[PDB]
């Protein structure tokens, strides 16, 4: 495929160290993670910097996807348009550590990975969602079994991450 200057972790996880919006304007993937909350408000963080490459167009599309179905479910998904940086945007919802939801929960988030075969994704429930993002990379190594490419925008955290993995 066309992802370019990743450090192989595993058989199956990929990292780099650049900003998810940069990275699906380059490679146009097929999936591309967002970091969503249950009403799909996309404010700021992943979600916030990818609606804005969007021009605001993901989150016309999430505003009508709620009015019809209601909100996601901490843990769950639903796969959306990918607008101009992807076919496809699989929102995943992870706990938010703030707000006090079960960490439990990044498990059954990151195995909404698993229904596609490649993806790119950032670190779930890290970030403004307040987990430990040693710990979501962890998680996404031991959940995820299909191939899944990580960008990570702090390059103080991506050298963290890479130092401490083995
Ligand atoms: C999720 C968190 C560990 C990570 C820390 O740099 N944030 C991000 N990672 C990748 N692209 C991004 N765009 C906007 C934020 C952002
Ligand atoms: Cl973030």
């Amino acid at each position: 495929n066309s992802f370019s200057g990743y450090l192989k972790l595993t058989d199956n996880v990929y990292i780099k160290n650049a900003d998810i919006v940069e990275e699906a304007k380059k490679v146009k993937p097929t999936v591309v993670v967002n970091a969503a909350n249950v009403y799909l408000k996309h404010g700021g963080g992943v979600a916030g910097a990818l609606n804005k490459a969007t021009n605001n167009a993901m989150q016309v599309e999430s505003d009508d996807y709620i009015a019809t179905n209601g909100p996601l479910k901490v843990g769950g998904s639903c796969v959306l348009s990918g607008h101009n940086l992807a076919k496809h945007c699989l929102h995943v919802v992870g706990p938010n550590v703030n707000k006090g939801e079960d960490i439990q929960l990044l498990k059954s988030a990151y195995e909404n990975f698993n229904q596609h075969e490649v993806l790119l994704a950032p670190l779930l429930s890290a970030g403004i969602f307040g987990a430990d993002p040693i710990h979501s990379l962890r998680v996404c190594v031991d959940t995820v079994r299909t191939n899944v490419y990580l960008a990570v925008f702090d390059k103080n955290l991506y050298d963290k991450l890479v130092s401490s993995f083995l």
